[PDB]
């Protein structure tokens, strides 16, 4: 900590606190995540160093990893705003479609890259997507397969957002696939368009049921194997799928077609990041400059 001047706290998670800080030596401004433990997991710490090699324009750069004094510090390149704040600042007007499209395209490139390197994000949400004045957007705060005991109560405690969680996770799947990130990104795409969260559940069952109420209760026809999943109950209510044109108006058919493919129930039917990049929706993609108030 003596090597870093804390300028201000820029957030807090269940097991980590994030500060904007300055390197007393270099003068470089960074985001510093501080994580508290009785020796700390080497396995979890392992995966970390791995992320250091994942360098891509749409992935926040992990500069350094420091284990010391029973604390783990992650130092990342600093960006000035997250998508959650940007969406809130743009709620009255809405983000222009060309910017929505550019951000979606860039995030898919980022995912295409991590997925081809067998890296999953696992917890995409607007707060973990960072933007800069040049029109770029980047994936931040990648989640580990396991880096700390199943989070359920933080020091001061904070409510975990389930809004972007894929249905297979909610149904108890033990192994996540790259498809979980595509689902989360589709939820974010919908939110940028409508200016309302797609599935705002306040509990795991409410989250699951909100997804079911919109996309219809899944069955073996659309999702083979779903009725044998760990948390599936034959007692789940059976909702009919809602007309998709009601879900994200006034998004055009190209956008709606791509979103429907990102939200397929079956992880194996859900579009890949690579395939999504080739979807007709991106035929006219460009890279606009966002109006950012910092
Ligand atoms: N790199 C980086 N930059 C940031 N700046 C920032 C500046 C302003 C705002 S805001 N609310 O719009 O004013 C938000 C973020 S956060 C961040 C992260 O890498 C990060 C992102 C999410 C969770 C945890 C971490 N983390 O582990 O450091």
């Amino acid at each position: 900590m003596e090597n870093f001047q804390k300028v201000e706290k820029i957030g807090e998670g269940t097991y980590g606190v994030v500060y904007k800080a300055r390197n007393k030596l270099t003068g470089e401004v960074v985001a510093l995540k501080k994580i508290r433990t009785e020796g700390v997991p080497s396995t979890a710490i392992r995966e970390i160093s791995l992320l250091k090699e994942l360098n891509h324009p749409n992935i926040v750069k992990l500069l350094d990893v420091i284990h010391t004094e029973n604390k783990l510090y992650l130092v990342f390149e600093f960006l000035h705003q997250d998508l959650k704040k940007f969406m809130d600042a743009s709620a009255l007007t809405g983000i222009p479609l060309p910017l929505i499209k550019s951000y979606l395209f860039q995030l898919l490139q980022g995912l295409a890259f991590c997925h081809s390197h067998r890296v999953l994000h696992r917890d995409l949400k607007p707060q973990n997507l960072l933007i800069n004045t040049e029109g770029a957007i980047k994936l931040a705060d990648f989640g580990l397969a396991r880096a700390f005991g199943v989070p359920v109560r933080t020091y001061t405690h904070e409510v975990v957002t389930l809004w972007y969680r894929a249905p297979e996770i909610l149904l108890g799947c033990k192994y996540y696939s790259t498809a979980v990130d595509i689902w989360s990104l589709g939820c974010i795409f919908a939110e940028m368009v409508t200016r309302r969260a797609l599935f705002p559940g306040d509990s795991e069952i409410d989250q699951l049921f909100r997804i079911f109420r919109t996309l219809g209760t899944p069955d073996e026809v659309v999702w083979p194997g779903v009725t044998s999943m760990p948390d599936y109950k034959p007692s789940f209510p059976k909702w009919a799928r809602q007309d998709f044109s009601k879900v994200v108006p006034p998004l055009d058919e190209d956008g709606r077609s791509l979103l429907s493919q990102m939200l397929h129930y079956d992880p194996n039917k859900r579009i890949s990041a690579k395939a999504a990049l080739a979807h007709p929706f991106f035929q006219d993609v460009t890279k606009p400059v966002p109006h950012l108030r910092l």
